């Protein structure tokens, strides 16, 4: 397991997100949905050119699987995953810019809920989950988890658990307030409000 320092803004953002009273929580499970969509679409139109990019697997969907015993809520997708230089460094390119826009959005009179028009919608993440731990596996790369509970650092190693073939798992530690999203009717509500014209079967799993 390696450590790495979050750099200030995203940081700040962090901050930003587990601090300020904001009641509209569950736009988080719009922005995840939407990344798996995009990550979705990602590697469907690379297979357009390469067939050979759905070896590690043809199905392309998306589950929300809740469990009240461990107090998680994950989001699994099968797009196109990540490599361990996009979980270090990509991102963490994307994470400044995206910030330091949306920072600039906020001051102006922009709210939380547009997060996801920065590019950094994944740490809307941060307003129900205490920790948040990424598995993901790229075409180009080993199986990897990236997580982080803020406080200025994140990790990543390489991953020993259960083999995914391609994609994305999101697991949300929930804050011990936060249990409605472990709900059924809670989250079939949130994504038939926000996620109903979703082009990927969103399969909401239950207990
Ligand atoms: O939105 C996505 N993910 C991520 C973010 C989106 C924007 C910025 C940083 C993102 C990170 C995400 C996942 C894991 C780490 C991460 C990150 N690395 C950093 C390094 C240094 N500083 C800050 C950092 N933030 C995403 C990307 C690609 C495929 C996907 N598939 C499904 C769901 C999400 C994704």
């Amino acid at each position: 397991m390696e450590t790495f320092a979050f750099q200030a803004e995203i940081a700040q953002l962090m901050s930003l997100i587990i601090n300020t009273f904001y009641s509209n929580k569950e736009i988080f499970l719009r922005e995840l949905i939407s990344n798996s969509s995009d990550a979705l679409d990602k590697i469907r139109y690379e297979s357009l050119t390469d067939p050979s990019k759905l070896d590690s697997g043809k199905e392309l969907h998306i589950n929300l699987i809740p469990n009240k015993q461990d107090r998680t809520l994950t989001i699994v997708d099968t797009g196109i995953g990540m490599t361990k230089a996009d979980l270090i460094n990509n991102l963490g390119t994307i994470a400044k810019s995206g910030t330091k826009a949306f920072m600039e959005a906020l001051q102006a009179g922009a709210d939380i809920s547009m997060i996801g028009q920065f590019g950094v919608g994944f740490y809307s993440a941060y307003l129900v989950a205490e920790k948040v731990t990424v598995i993901t596996k790229h075409n180009d790369d080993e199986q990897y988890a990236w997580e982080s509970s803020a406080g200025g650092s994140f990790t990543v190693r390489t991953d020993t658990g259960e083999p995914m073939g391609r994609g994305t798992k999101v697991i949300l530690h929930l804050k011990e307030d936060q249990t409605e999203y472990l709900e059924e009717r809670r989250i079939k509500e949130i994504v038939k409000k926000h996620s109903q014209f979703i082009g990927y079967p969103i399969t909401l799993f239950v207990e």
